[PDB]
């Protein structure tokens, strides 16, 4: 069952802190979105394997935007 994560709010991806095929835990922060004036991790919702990277440094994304595929 490979899952998405999604934005959960508009912003900018500053910083992407995983590469494809990287072992993920639960909670593990998977990029920085710049919003409501902060950094935010944003994290895998679950163990797994970072199956796709759907970003890039410097991008803006929306609400429910696919970010990351885990395996």
């Amino acid at each position: 069952m490979e899952n998405v994560v999604s934005a959960p709010m508009p912003g900018k991806v500053l910083r992407v802190l995983v590469r494809v095929g990287d072992r993920v835990r639960v909670g593990q922060g998977l990029l920085v979105l710049e919003a409501m004036k902060m950094e935010n991790e944003i994290p895998s919702p679950r163990d797994g394997v970072v199956k796709r990277i759907l970003v890039k440094e410097g991008e803006y994304v929306d609400t429910g935007q696919p970010l990351i595929e885990l395996g």
